[PDB]
């Protein structure tokens, strides 16, 4: 019996884009860093940072990439969410 797998598996966004790649679309001149970045025994932690219309969203992940998918989708349900009227918004 197996019991184990190697996640090859990715998630993506609102569209099958990639939310990096997505965003790349819907804007353009944006920023992609590094904000944190760790590595324990059995987990990751990173944390990039990106800069959109000139607002900047963190996002964190087991790796840069995927951090970098976080912080994408933080501005994406932010900027482009395509829902209805707000009842509800902090910023």
């Amino acid at each position: 019996m197996g019991h184990h797998h190697h996640h090859h598996s990715h998630m993506l966004t609102k569209h099958g884009k990639n939310p990096v790649m997505e965003l790349n679309e819907k804007r353009r001149g944006l920023k992609y860093e590094l904000i944190s970045e760790t590595g324990g025994s059995h987990d990751k932690r990173f944390v990039m940072e990106v800069e959109v219309d000139g607002q900047k969203f963190q996002g964190a992940g087991s790796n840069k990439k995927v951090a970098k998918a976080y912080a994408a989708l933080a501005a994406l349900e932010k900027l482009f969410p395509d829902t209805p009227l707000a009842l509800d918004a902090n910023k």
